[PDB]
């Protein structure tokens, strides 16, 4: 089905699936059992900032989140992603809601790849930045109840006029453009990802959580993958 | 129809149409007729690089087309791009042959959008860097007779297998993702487009150009705009 | 002496050496009396942005200051770099105060400088950018009453430990590393500065505005270059 | 002493010293007797690129060296760098020859160091980037026999005026600012090294090889360290 590789933001503690006692990072490899985590000291109505990375060479997917005045939360995971994902792939970010609400806002967002080939000064690269959203993001795909435009974020999950997050919502927005992560010529191939996130909940359990993923072009919302599947996987395997 | 802007790298002097008497470089605002010329030292065979540079402020199209060791041809013209294209618009190249001809290789191919907005630290940005084609890349839009793979070049007009160039050709290849060019909050708007070509004809009169352009996103090459009208333009107005 | 171009946000208005009747943003080539003026309707206590640009193509030394959810100001002259400035400079920022005091922080300041030969894929580059100051910041020179680390700012004139700004001082920071900004095998040559800044002041009438600048290498605060020669001229003419 | 981290391409195969018995690249944490080596298929006369990599996150030190149409030689070594290098630092290239010679000829060199803070928006980066060298190249510093501007090149070693390479020589170029590796607010911390170089000899036994390095602030050549100590290392401990 859909070939998924993504790093969560997991508010909310679902112990049966393997999630630890706490909200947490973790780095997902085709399954929502997530096969490293990290505890993370989330702050409920803080604008947070995510930084994912991963090189050819090193072959170590890492996440780096933070709040402003606080320590980090870090996670890594050695994954050739060759082996894993296609070679045409399309980023994203997904967001959902269960019983459990919380807002999943986006307000910026970087991305960048690159491919080195052993030719001289021969070098492949792709970059978007969206430090605002419009309502009409025409270089943006977005599924389910994700919208762009709202004081220029993009609200993954819906989020109603009096600004209360709305239970059961799954959305994700994914780059237009899709992205090579793989050229036979290739000597180093590498990408970065950048997110600053507002998880606000009125509640002391906010859930789901937020996810930076990387899938197979033409990957869509998986059906009931609302709360704890994050809008990624179609069940708890 | 196709709200079209280019800068042409024409190699044909087709002076009942407007072109001055030699090789030259062009501004096409909405018409093949160049609303600004600069003579061109064309040298068939040798690869070339062509920059082409816009900002908001200065609100002047300009290009350098050079080669090395060589000095080089820029031309310039005042207009106020938001006047003339819509919000979102797609960037690509273009070229044709009618009865002379020429190859119409692309090496290399990188463009860069920014819009930056009156908020703190928020700048919006796309980069794409081509420093070599796939035989399937999947980022760009073909249309007409272009080509990518052979040996790692995009091929805009026809080219048998033995190296020789068509005549009546045309092709164009557009990135696949469009490009916000306009914005409300923006202070500061600019792009910057470079690509390297080799024009090469085994004819003393190589045809017809190449063409770096900014349309509708739903452009698609005119009917019959081969040769002079170097599939941008429907007719000679 | 020093070889002075310079973009001033003038705050305060002295009238008998050409200053218009409000505070401004205005281009100085060599003298302190502006040769372009634009009005600037500056924000006592406000976080502004300041963004300049240039290129060799256009010759055109543009500024565009803004602050959050108001209009820019824009101002932009036409001169020919090569022909005021050395081969090799210095870039930086400067500031002062005279009977009339305010805050003259820097909080964030980047800078790029791009040269483009006519060979293949050749281009010169340096990129520099602080989004916080160190109490040692080694690749900064600092002349003057300009310090760095008071919470991570480069404070360029003498603020009190109780946060009162100080009269009659003068204080510049310049980059540790000189510019090329002329090269003989190029065909483009631009470079792009934009600084977030914070001008604050008790009194109605704050004085006398801050300056990035470009001078000759080993340029220094002249003599009683307080108050309204902003530490770049030693007199008015 | 001189705190130094460097990644060799070492020409010659000193067995008394560590060296394996052929051309390598070794990662050389304060000594010449590299912690970590790969066998590398150099090519006489044949314009290379190396491509030297390092983040704060996975903390590993990783290099590949290629050449066009051949397969590339790759090494790695986990090192927290910050346990070995001091806050401030300098980077630069180096080169030598002993009994054996060979050009060190330098056409190509960037670099780029980014420091992320925990703070919303926050990064502190520097690049520079060198596609051509003059003969006044104020930016670097040449140590020993290092020269700039033969036919925009820097030559490391001596090269006499009809090609031929000077044994017995050592020369470094270092980039003129100091460049911040460490910072206390900084989340992630990284830098990315790239050179083309041409390494060629009239002889079948080139040597001693060309290095990348990074060292304290005021670091120069040691005593004696032509051939075989590649202008690093005072000793052979
Ligand atoms: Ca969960
Ligand atoms: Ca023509
Ligand atoms: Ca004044
Ligand atoms: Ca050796
Ligand atoms: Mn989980
Ligand atoms: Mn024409
Ligand atoms: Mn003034
Ligand atoms: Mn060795």
């Amino acid at each position: 089905a859909d070939t998924i590789v993504a790093v969560e933001l997991d508010t909310y503690p679902n112990t049966d699936i393997g999630d630890p006692s706490y909200p947490h990072i973790g780095i997902d490899i085709k399954s929502v059992r997530s096969k490293k985590t990290a505890k993370w000291n989330m702050q409920n109505g803080k604008v947070g900032t995510a930084h994912i990375i991963y090189n050819s060479v090193d072959k170590r997917l890492s996440a780096v989140v933070s709040y402003p005045n606080a320590d980090s939360a870090t996670v890594s995971y050695d994954v050739d992603l060759d082996n894993v994902l296609p070679e045409w792939v399309r980023v994203g970010l997904s967001a959902s809601t269960g019983l459990y609400k919380e807002t999943n806002t986006i307000l910026s967002w970087s991305f960048t790849s690159k491919l080195k080939s052993n030719s001289t000064h021969e070098t492949n690269a792709l970059h978007f930045m969206f430090n605002q959203f419009s309502k009409d993001q025409k270089d943006l795909i977005l599924q389910g109840d994700a919208t762009t435009g709202t004081d220029g974020n993009l609200e993954l999950t819906r989020v109603s006029s009096n600004g209360s997050p709305q239970g059961s919502s799954v959305g994700r927005a994914l780059f237009y453009a899709p992205v090579h992560i793989w050229e036979s010529s290739a000597v180093v191939a590498s990408f970065e990802a950048t997110f600053t996130f507002l998880i606000k909940s009125p509640d002391s359990h906010p859930a789901d959580g937020i996810a930076f993923f990387i899938s197979n072009i033409d990957s869509s919302i998986p059906s009931g993958s609302t709360g704890r599947l994050l809008g990624l996987f179609p069940d708890a395997n």
